[PDB]
């Protein structure tokens, strides 16, 4: 599996947007709760992401998600091209357990995401740890 | 320079905030466009970056930015200590640049970051593939 792909969906929790990049090779996650699912919060998260990983093409679960205008024009900038688990069902687990821990949901959220990406996979490494090693490997 | 260090700063542009980490030993940035200079937002930021990177110590040039109870608890969350360039100033450049390639300033950030990110340096590699070079040497 190429190191250049991800995996980006939205999920729904508290009425809000969760949106989940999943880089594939490694199970690596980034999120973000967006206030509504729009082409504008798609394209500045693609933007976001491509600007820290290398991101070469983006999967989806619903293509629909990237048919603006708006999103084409973050990939086309950014140089990134599409396509045509669930280890969304994982971080809805983590999310609910540190619930309590915080006020906004956004915050649970991120909290999530650093307990999966900490957490040792194979009882092995990290998903953190693959993400880094696999984009290493790659470079050199 | 330890893998672990992360320096943290705010900005100002255009009436808002721009948040700056840069990891110390490769001179990657991450940057997000904030509403207000709080604790609270301070503290989100850190547990973001703290769950992509392994976070060991973050700095600043702007020792009272650590001090609230919320900021404080996000370190300890995250076990992360403090201590107690620029590359701010050619962000901003980058940001200029750009600026009328987008309506809202939170996107030119974006773009900035991007190019700060993957511009080869040493003219050698750019700050992107030194982070994950440096990251991954010091796992294995
Ligand atoms: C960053 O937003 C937090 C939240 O969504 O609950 C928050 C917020 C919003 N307010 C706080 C006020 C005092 C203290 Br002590 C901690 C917090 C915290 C807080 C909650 C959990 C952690 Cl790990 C760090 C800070
Ligand atoms: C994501 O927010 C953008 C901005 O701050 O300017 C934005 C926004 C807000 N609206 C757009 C509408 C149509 C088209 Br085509 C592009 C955009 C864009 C846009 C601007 C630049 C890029 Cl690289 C990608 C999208």
């Amino acid at each position: 599996c190429s190191p250049g792909i991800w995996q980006l969906d939205c999920t729904h929790l508290e009425g809000k947007v969760i949106l989940v990049a999943v880089h594939v090779a490694s199970g690596y996650i980034e999120a973000e709760v967006i206030p509504a699912e729009t082409g504008q919060e798609t394209a500045y998260f693609l933007l976001k992401l491509a600007g820290r990983w290398p991101v070469k093409t983006v999967h989806t679960d619903n293509g629909s998600n990237f048919t603006s205008t708006t999103v084409k024009t973050a990939c086309w900038w950014a140089g990134i091209k599409q396509e045509f688990e669930s280890m969304n069902k994982e971080l809805k687990k983590i999310i609910g357990q540190v619930r309590d821990q915080a006020e906004h949901l956004k915050t649970a959220v991120q909290m999530a995401v650093f307990i999966h990406n900490k957490k040792r996979k194979g009882g092995g490494y990290s998903a953190g740890e693959r993400i880094v090693d696999i984009i290493a490997t790659d470079i050199q």
